[PDB]
């Protein structure tokens, strides 16, 4: 099983949120684009350039398919709520939604979108409880896997509707501050790597978690580790393990080309 140049990328569906505009982009659509634009770039460049089996089987990356832009707050009826309202819920009177309330919400309110690409990532700007910056729901090689890549989807009676759990997402707002564009970086590497099928690299298994002096820890360690060291920007083998069943496996079924289009989603 080796890489085919037809099916190597997972198109990516951008959104940010009226607070990401507002904060990050300073209100302009120019600069919110370049923002992500040059953020799934250097993902990208993580990605494509990781040999998953350690030799060869590489050249695999993310590309946007589309950047949805919400400029303003999404108009609600009482009880209604919607992942780009105004207020954060549950408790409006925090200043971030429950990160895991949000990621569903995301995922209910974005389903037709999502339905149309290999992963959706919500960019947003709030500050989450206990200093949380990214959520995103695990891959899995499993035929019937219902998250991350190429999943399987949950119909929705209410919403007459399949949902698509193939989502994520980043916040670059972290204790009240912007958080360096090479922490974000790493944040997305992060959520998107659980999209790919890894979970965090065990603390325990000390090859998958190195000590500072040894380089380190790799991406895929769940503590946002201060100062740049060489694993960082890095999947450890059991990162490696897990992501590489499954993209073999789930590949063929929604991955793309590489492509430099002049207009994507056409
Ligand atoms: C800098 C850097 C880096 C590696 O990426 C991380 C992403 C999220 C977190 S977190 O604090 O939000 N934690 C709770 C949930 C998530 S997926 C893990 C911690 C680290
Ligand atoms: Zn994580």
């Amino acid at each position: 099983a080796d890489p085919d140049p037809m099916k190597n990328t997972c198109k990516l569906l951008v959104v940010a949120d009226h607070r990401f505009y507002r904060y990050m982009g300073r209100g302009e659509e120019s600069t919110t684009t370049n923002y992500l634009i040059e953020l799934i770039d250097r993902v990208d460049d993580i990605y494509r350039n990781t040999a998953w089996d350690n030799a060869g089987f590489k050249g695999y990356g993310i590309q946007i398919e589309q950047i949805r832009i919400l400029k303003s707050p999404q108009e609600v009826k009482p009880g209604e709520k919607h992942y780009n309202m105004a207020k954060s819920y549950p408790n409006e009177e925090k200043d971030a939604w429950d990160v895991k309330m949000l990621l569903e919400q995301f995922s209910f309110d974005i389903a037709e979108e999502a339905s149309k690409v290999c992963l959706a990532h919500l960019f947003t700007y709030q500050d989450f409880d206990m200093g949380t910056l990214g959520l995103a729901y695990v891959g899995s090689p499993r035929a019937n896997s219902h998250g991350g890549v190429c999943p399987k989807a949950y119909y929705s009676p209410v919403g007459k509707k399949n949902i698509y759990l193939n989502s994520g997402l980043t916040s670059t707002k972290n204790y009240g501050k912007t958080i360096l564009t090479k922490e974000a970086d790493l944040v997305t590497t992060h959520e998107l790597g659980h999209n790919f099928g890894a979970e965090h690299d065990p603390d325990g298994l000390a090859e998958c978690a190195p000590n500072e002096d040894q380089g380190g820890k790799y991406v895929m360690y769940p503590i946002a580790v201060s100062g740049d060291h060489e694993n960082n920007k890095m999947f450890s083998q059991c990162s490696k393990q897990s992501i590489y069943k499954t993209i073999e496996s789930k590949a063929q079924e929604c991955f793309q080309e590489r492509s430099n289009k002049v207009i994507e989603g056409r």
